[PDB]
């Protein structure tokens, strides 16, 4: 896998762009300035071996970059990146990790450390599978944890209910590993949105399978729980990219 | 109106972010580097009075920032910013001015010159209405011109057909002023999408009113012409934000 060019600049650029202009009305500005955020982010993996990281490596960074989240707009998703973000509509309906400062900054970027100066590899980065999980998921895992930890009020989770190989809810999806377990008592409810991809055999349904397990698990953490399959607002979104779909026939 | 803070940085940050990571697959990278683009952009209004600009002021900037545009997918819009961009889907379906380098960089930013050093005002900018049009629309007007001039093949135009005070097509909308008149012979057709806001009296219709005028006007410039009212892909998008709407009733 090839690392992102001019990581420093891309980071700082994205950071500044965010600071001054991005979710001015949806999310709070962070207190630390970009150079400070860069240092916290760099020390986390610089001059260490690419696989030399754990959930704590970016702790300082995430502490500096964590913004308070608006009650009720936090959204989590699993295996439905495009659908979840379209529905979230760039912080308008729900915010996603990708909409927060840390997420927006590192979204899609590729980087890794090396022990030799300059401290990070600019030619190549190890493959996912090469490193132990705690290093492999050190950044996005922590990001997800910090994010989830900050959720207030109702929280929303969109999952793929049409994937025969992957249950809607899984104890070891980033959600199951870092998001759900880190929801604080500030969280009120967990509303689930099950997505049934168009023209696809339905695999998961509310009150059944992993959704049924999640429900117990959620009420266990003492939160209210909701669940809906293809709510119209969302269905229509799916229909847009595939109008002919049988499930979109107009009255 | 208050100017954008750290204009320089925001501009350069946005610029770099774009360069390295933004529409890698949809749009070509520009040849000039960010510092060069900044100089062309700054000279255009720096050390002049806020109202001291004309269609030519940013000519150099736009020349350097103009990317070649994908055949058949350039989209233009009028009074339907949100609907047009959602449908365009960030360059996935159609690209819009805001998806191009110049647009992405200056989108939503506020700036103006002043004659005293540093050359631009950081406290306040004059109101739209205060300056002569050629200065007032110097930047976005030029941007629109340059953009339109680069369109090839089929071109798409989305308009509001539900606005009693503003006809779908107007000789003096930015489209009518800078986009339509600048379409080159590289343009094949002009497909129009009339938007009929949900639960709103329909005002304009294809083959009628301003749409009828546009049609003549288009065939005049020797382009083929299409027109559709609330095509399903788009209708569904409207329905997403308002499911109860009568026009969204499911079969
Ligand atoms: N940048 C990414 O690839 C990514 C993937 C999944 C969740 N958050 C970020
Ligand atoms: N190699 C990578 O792209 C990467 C991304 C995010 C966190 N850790 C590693
Ligand atoms: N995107 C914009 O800045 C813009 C400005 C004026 C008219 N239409 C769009
Ligand atoms: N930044 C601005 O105030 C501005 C005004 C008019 C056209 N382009 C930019």
């Amino acid at each position: 896998i090839v690392p992102t060019r001019e990581l420093e600049n891309v980071f700082l650029g994205r950071c500044k762009d965010y600071e001054i202009t991005r979710y001015l009305d949806i999310l709070p500005r962070v207190r630390s300035d970009c150079s400070a955020l860069w240092k916290d982010f760099f020390k986390a993996f610089s001059f260490k071996n690419p696989c030399d990281l754990d959930l704590g490596s970016y702790k300082d960074f995430f502490t500096s970059a964590q913004q308070q989240l608006p009650k009720n707009k936090v959204m989590f998703w699993s295996g439905v990146y495009d659908e979840a973000h379209d529905y979230a509509n760039t912080g308008r309906k729900y915010i996603t990790l990708e909409d927060t400062l840390p997420g927006y900054m590192l979204n899609s970027l590729v980087w890794c450390g090396q022990r030799a100066n300059p401290g990070f590899n600019e030619k190549v980065c190890p493959d996912f599978k090469t490193c132990p999980v705690q290093a492999r998921e050190s950044f996005w895992g922590m990001a997800s944890s910090s994010y989830a930890h900050s959720a207030e009020g109702e929280v929303t989770y969109m999952v793929d209910g049409s994937n025969p190989k992957v249950p809607a809810y899984r104890p070891d999806s980033f959600f199951g590993k870092y998001e759900l377990p880190n929801l604080t008592n500030k969280v009120t409810r967990v509303k689930v949105i099950v997505l049934h991809r168009l023209g696809e055999k339905i695999i998961e349904k509310c009150g059944a399978g992993s959704l049924l397990d999640l429900e117990k698990l959620v009420k266990a953490k003492h939160f209210a729980f909701d669940c809906v399959e293809n709510p119209r607002a969302v269905l229509f979104l799916l229909c847009s990219d595939n109008p002919n779909a049988r499930e979109c026939r107009l009255a």
